[PDB]
């Protein structure tokens, strides 16, 4: 209901989605819901940056009328189209027909494909362009593939305010809006879960756009993403985190995701971790069929090692392990070392599948044919897994 | 607690697992638990067929002492070594060290591998071989790869009793023991869920073994499998069923499994469905992220068509779909036609992975490059899917 002011004239007018437990379809789990943020700037000429997820258009409009009775809206910025952000696009245009749309090219094309039948004045914007609203203007910065092709940021220099959309956001539902009103530790963890699951494969593009904003000495006093809390107090903190995560130097940490039918593969898992811990390396042990794939990925962003295990069923992998694997192949973990392991009763087959997938994800296998075992692990075997983890530990060194 | 007599001198001494929900580890889901059946034959020389999942050894032993306290046990037959069956091997072997183990060769090897530190007077068995216990005797039938290499059935001619272990079994926990004491419809569906998820890839060996028993003209009056109910009143129906499923003639049915992020792919799934129903086909629609892969696989057993859709994320398939794909490749569905489909926003990529996996599962694509959409379905797009479902409907004809 109640809109929130970032500063005199600039307001937060999005909606909070408290009960959503899954975003991007069944992909990103939102244990704590999320929010669709939209920003209104009231000047001689008023602008609305991004909209809201369709099912929440009511709350948007309501918050809008909460600032000014008949909604003016001279400009309508669209940094992204996705849906969670442009779903209310139609509702809004019908509300303010003559509103002027400013966006990237691919954004315009996308906007035309996901809606059409919707007439509107536009004006393709490019990185560096600039429109004025009076006392305040709004320059832009193209942000291709920083999630999507049509992606871009919106910078209001007059207040050193940045509106990067999806980037720098976190999927959290809260009645509070700013980072100084949330636990510093918990909010950053969410920020990491978002990065790990969305921006992981675009790390290099990220370091780039980052340095770019630095070369231009853009004064970023506050960052207001399209999901979650608005970084008002310490915005340098996530800028720096992103910087760190994007480089991916990592920490002497190792994630072991796996699953088993009769425990043989599990034992191999303990042995690997026991050796890894001995090498002075932290370890996260995830039994896939009872762990959040999304949380497992978040843990990997930081780890310098990834070990996946599974026995073999019908000459193939254990289905439960498939999701993690293909999700890794698409996310492409920047600079990582890993291993594959598991048991079998006669022929095997999981090990090849695992190693091909792992290699496809660009994970440097610390020992090509990984530790496989027939039926049950033997002492010599567990010892082998032990030293192997011991070996990985030493490489992740730190 | 109490044992149940199948007939004078022959008792059910297994254990019922009411709370289990995931058998074979995270693989097969048992919405209604299961049982680990074990049978005791009291003749001039009492014998035990299989044991029980370790965690229920006390129950087994407890039940044995209830037939004859000082536990005799001249022979101990290991029809299968899996674990849900041989877990209490060491326990029963300690109870009676002097026991004569009867098993296959591969069984023996597995047994010596899974246990060792346990010696026992054995004697490899082969098809036809026969051991006498007095009035009653017991002949064995090797059943290689009928689930596992060491698999085999135990036949008691005097009673026309067949102890096939896993084959003909269903994962279901009931206080009652025989088929005539259970809903024919519900029990046969479980029997199918079992076959569909475990024996599906051995259909050919199934018909052959069934025929072999047909030649030998074995008199099967009752079938007591290792899991579930005991076919006492009508073994014919389950044998007919297995024979049918094994052939794989199928039914003019089609299973469409998929998942999406923003619906486009869902819409395609629908289009295809309509065209199929129009073609006079029965359809089952499954949004993978909300369905049981095991329940889905059960449905495919009868189906003559398998369609799998998915959008494309990070140039790969949506992780949620991975499981089905990999479970199918391993399961190798006999005589099935299929089609892959889905949307993309710019590059695409899930279609190749889909057709790749689908082919690898030995599924005949009705149209190599399957239907694909960019962003949102258009009129012709859906019409196209319609026609395609219409085409598959035509081929599955019946
Ligand atoms: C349904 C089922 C199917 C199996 N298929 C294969 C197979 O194709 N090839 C193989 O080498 N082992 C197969 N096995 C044996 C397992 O790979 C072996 O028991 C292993 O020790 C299990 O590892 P775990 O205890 O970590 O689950 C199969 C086991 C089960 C229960
Ligand atoms: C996290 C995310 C990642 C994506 N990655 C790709 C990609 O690599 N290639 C592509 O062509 N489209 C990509 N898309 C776009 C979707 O394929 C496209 O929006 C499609 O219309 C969604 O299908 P659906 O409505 O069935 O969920 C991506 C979308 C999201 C939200
Ligand atoms: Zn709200
Ligand atoms: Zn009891
Ligand atoms: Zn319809």
């Amino acid at each position: 209901s109640q809109p929130v002011a970032i500063t005199d004239g600039i307001y937060w007018v999005g909606a909070v989605d408290w009960n959503i437990r899954y975003f991007h379809g069944p992909a990103f789990s939102t244990h704590r819901g999320t929010t669709y943020n939209a920003y209104l700037i009231v000047d001689d000429k008023t602008a609305l940056v991004d909209t809201v997820y369709e099912p929440f258009k009511e709350e948007l409009i309501a918050k809008l009328k909460q600032i000014k009775d008949p909604v003016k809206l001279d400009y309508l910025v669209v940094n992204h189209t996705e849906s969670d952000h442009a779903g209310a696009f139609p509702a809004i245009m019908e509300l303010c027909p003559d509103a002027h749309v400013l966006c990237t090219q691919r954004a315009f094309d996308s906007l035309k494909a996901h809606y059409s039948h919707i007439d509107f004045n536009y004006t393709i914007v490019k990185t560096g362009t600039s429109v004025s609203l009076g006392k305040r203007s709004l320059t832009f910065i193209e942000a291709p593939m920083l999630h999507w092709p049509d992606s871009m940021f919106t910078y209001v220099p007059e207040e050193a305010l940045l509106l990067p959309n999806d980037a720098f956001g976190q999927h959290i539902a809260t009645s509070v809006r700013f980072d100084d009103q949330v636990d510093a530790g918990l909010i950053m963890d969410e920020a990491a879960k978002y990065y790990a699951n969305i921006l992981m494969p675009f790390s290099n593009l990220i370091t780039k756009k980052l340095d770019e904003i630095q070369k231009i000495n853009l004064a970023i006093k506050t960052i207001a993403p399209s999901h979650g809390i608005i970084w008002r107090k310490d915005p340098g903190r996530i800028i720096e985190a992103y910087a760190r995560w994007a480089e991916g130097q990592g920490k002497a940490k190792a994630v072991i995701a796996y699953d088993t039918m009769w425990l043989s593969t599990e034992k191999m898992a303990h042995a690997l971790m026991d050796g890894l811990v001995a090498g002075g390396c932290e370890v996260k042990l995830f039994k896939l069929s009872v762990s959040d794939r999304n949380d497992v990925i978040k843990e990997i962003l930081d780890a310098r090692a990834v070990l996946v295990g599974s026995p073999t069923i019908n000459n193939d992998i254990l289905p439960v392990v498939s999701p993690l694997l293909d999700d890794l192949v698409g996310l492409r973990p920047k600079n990582k070392v890993g291993l594959a392991f598991g048991a079998y009763g006669w022929g095997g087959g999981a090990q090849k599948i695992l190693e091909e997938r792992l290699k496809a994800a660009k994970i440097e296998l610390i020992a090509e044919p990984g530790p496989t075992v027939q039926w049950v692990p033997r002492g010599e075997d567990l010892q082998r897994c032990y030293e192997l983890g011991r070996k990985i530990a030493a490489r992740i060194a730190d």
